[PDB]
């Protein structure tokens, strides 16, 4: 049985189904949340949680990849509960993410150190349970490819070649951070369909996009969620000319979708249209009955988020 | 009662007696230590905490102030058990120790809103217990005065000109992070007075330390208990001419000693002289005997240990 589930039995890649690749249940600083307790509520956010979950399962998801790690207050207690709660088949990942430095923990320590930890959470267990890692994932962004950035990136190959587990990345759509990421791992012997170059979705430069996903990896137009970068339109007319040129087969969809997430609210900005609605089930409302009524068919849908998912974790 | 301490009814400034201004009975990123537990044996750092503060205890030191903030895994719970099992007076801080960036969560945050958080610990309790934080504690160090560091300077001196507290720095003492501190502060209104200057110790450059003096702070020769930038013969020679030349009412001696660190062990360096072992209490082994059999008379030590930590705390 390929992939292990939080507080369930492990599956088999082929029994996968509709799955959304990149959301997170939840997301917080732990240095921030263990020093300013008052600042949180739990209660708030496990409703939160259990409410999204229900609501993308309505629309027939199977599947939820939550890349929440080291950096973003990973909770495998917090997420157990909420499969509990709902019997989402959830997948747990383990990794570090940074833009620039590594915790101080990590002075006059090697890579080979790092790659340990992934691994303990791949074959042991997460934070002392005996919930596996099934994927790694790292990050870079405007700071681009950091010593420290480049020590996690080549930890993750190694995770990656030991145990067959995918990696999951975080990139800046608007540097070459994702197209970096992509070669260092595949110089390391890492195979290219192992890896999806993350938040790909935030740009409209779609020569950059297909470079990535000719040189093999899939490519993450993963930020439907987040009212970020690209505004929800563009980001449609970006997916409909990647599927219309052929595509399909590299491309994954999510929202990165945090059901709670810590950081301040910024200045709101208002449109002719109206806002759409963000939320874990924003691609269900509007991303795919827009590329229906535009004339992608059920077996583009079906690849994207059932087929792409498969051999990711195969 | 001028000072809260951990544990126990606040106290009076001029009964603090005997201090150790910068120790830490623990260190360890928060981060680190959430996502993997296995690295980390609690039972083992409090033994290693009791045992260091019993030994500083027999010394004659009365009050040992603890710098361990956000980023360094500020725990008030284990420092309360500590107290319990050793009757030591504690002064546990707030504040932000980062030498780049702010964690994601203060994206759109602003100074006011850091301050609060200061706030918070200091008039109303820190982690959700009633435990009152007695100092501000902030960071820069090789990237210099960076837009979020100077957000936490500015933080912090909204605080204590809200309540009073002082502030405790760390710098690096090679460039001029020191004095940026001392000068950012006092613009803003803080006393010079109110201000201990961290790290000093780590130079020889006596001109540079006693501009930092002349302006009012205390100056931290802090280092005494870490194998790091300057040998302990080396600090004691500084520590010496500053006293011969006068400076001994800005003068605060301490280890910063981590009965317990998580950080990778670096490359050992043997001279020609036996290393010094390093904990809580060299001080009482090396530097004050080196300094008694060179001169330096009671009323010297009690100055730099009983009245300095008197004024500051005032
Ligand atoms: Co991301
Ligand atoms: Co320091
Ligand atoms: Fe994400
Ligand atoms: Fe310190």
């Amino acid at each position: 049985m390929r992939i292990p589930l939080v507080g369930k039995d492990s599956i088999e890649s082929k029994d996968i189904g509709f799955t959304l690749i990149h959301e997170h249940l939840r997301a917080f600083s732990e240095a921030v949340r263990q020093q300013w307790p008052h600042l949180y509520n739990e209660d708030e956010e496990f409703r939160n949680a259990v409410n999204e979950v229900k609501r993308a399962m309505q629309f027939g998801v199977k599947t939820i990849v939550d890349p929440t790690v080291m950096g973003c207050g990973r909770d495998i207690r917090f997420m157990e509960k909420v499969v509990k709660a709902t019997g989402i088949n959830l997948v747990a990942g383990t990794g570090i993410f940074i833009f620039i430095d590594l915790p101080f923990y990590f002075l006059n320590r090697s890579i080979d150190e790092i790659a340990d930890l992934f691994i303990h959470d791949i074959k042991e267990g997460i934070q002392g349970t005996l919930n596996k890692a099934g994927f790694v994932k790292i990050a870079a962004d405007e700071p681009g490819i950091t010593k420290d950035v480049e020590k996690v990136i080549r930890a993750a190959a190694i995770a990656n070649k030991e145990t067959k587990v995918p990696i999951i990345t975080h990139s800046n759509a608007h540097n070459n951070t994702g197209l970096e990421q992509q070669r260092i791992l595949t110089e390391e012997g890492v195979d290219p369909g192992k890896i999806l170059i993350g938040h790909l979705g935030d740009t409209d430069n779609i020569d950059y996009i297909k470079k990535i996903a000719d040189k093999g990896s899939f490519i993450g137009l993963d930020r439907y969620g987040l009212d970020l970068f690209l505004p929800v339109d563009k980001r449609n007319e970006t997916t409909l000319r990647l599927i219309k040129d052929g595509y399909s087969d590299k491309i994954m969809i999510s929202h990165d979708y945090c059901c709670t997430i810590d950081w301040g609210t910024a200045k709101p900005e208002y449109k002719p249209k109206l806002a759409p609605r963000l939320s874990i089930t924003l691609i269900f409302e509007d991303t795919i009955p827009f590329l229906k009524r535009n004339g992608v068919n059920e077996e583009v849908i079906a690849t994207i988020f059932k087929e792409n998912p498969k051999k990711f974790f195969s």
